[PDB]
């Protein structure tokens, strides 16, 4: 009588034949075949198959938000933790781009406004980021949390790696004046 | 009278056309009568409706390149000239997403290669203000022009006050 197993069987089976056929290659046969039940089973846990990807995209989202917060709340410096949440941001906007924005799509109709949503929540850990910053003297307190986060949000839509990233601290540090 | 110029006309006329009737309704017999050139010359410049819409992003392009090479070369201080620079960038990203996205899209079966070859050419002339920028000594001399242009490039990706807060970090970061 174990669904929390079943239902999350279901989950990485699905993950597992995306990352491997991509959402063009997805079959519910082979998902209910890694996942060890029958076709019939799945839509007992979820409506539709687009009801079982927007799971599993809102699952893996809420997951990436789950470590981004864990990371502004740890006990260390603003920098080492801003150049966490970077790499991070950075792996996940390249997985987005590669399988989750299509899925989204195929999920959701209305997906837009989730998107926003998602956005705002992004915006709210870097503010908060910032503050911790503000507080430890590593972020001038003269700098607005919101205004200052939007910026920082900016990275995602060039291709332009570790060299990157020092370069991209330095002048999120200090800028590029002498 | 002039290559150049019938093939500007013909896409001055594909824009036209496609902006009041999509691309589902563009033919080229269409092109040619507001082109005022006949069918075969159309098909002679363009091989197809595809070759068409490539040579329209590229045109918009380039035409966005030119722009962006005059403020760079510019003689005004360096942090006016990226101001000036990143706001025509936000308003060509805008541009880019309403349309010439699809554009590319419908232009070749795998875009990106092209489409980096652009982003190239974007972050050349960033290095070449950067350097212009080092020189008159309005950016740090350590500072890795190629390194920092692929920042500036990303940085800068989208009310607008978004602008001003965005030149205060890529000014002087946000360290005391």
């Amino acid at each position: 009588a174990g669904v929390k197993d079943k239902k999350r069987a279901i989950l990485e089976a699905t993950l597992a034949v995306l990352r491997e056929r991509g959402l063009s290659g997805l079959k519910m046969e082979e998902v209910a075949r890694r996942a060890e039940v029958g076709k019939g089973t799945i839509y007992l846990y979820f409506r539709d198959k687009r009801d079982l990807l927007k799971a599993l995209v809102e699952e893996r989202t809420w997951a990436f938000y789950r470590e981004v917060e864990e990371v502004v709340r740890r006990k260390a410096p603003f920098f080492v933790r801003l150049e966490e949440v970077l790499r991070r941001r950075l792996a996940w906007v390249q997985e987005w781009r590669g399988l989750w924005a299509a899925v989204a799509r195929e999920a959701m109709d209305d997906p837009t406004p989730w998107l926003k949503g998602l956005h705002e929540h992004y915006l709210r850990l870097l503010e908060e980021l910032l503050r911790s910053g503000q507080s430890e003297g590593a972020v001038r307190t003269g700098l607005s949390p919101r205004a200052t986060a939007a910026v920082i949000a900016a990275m995602g839509c060039t291709p332009s790696v570790e060299a990157y990233l020092e370069h991209l601290m330095e002048v999120l540090r200090k800028g590029v004046e002498p």
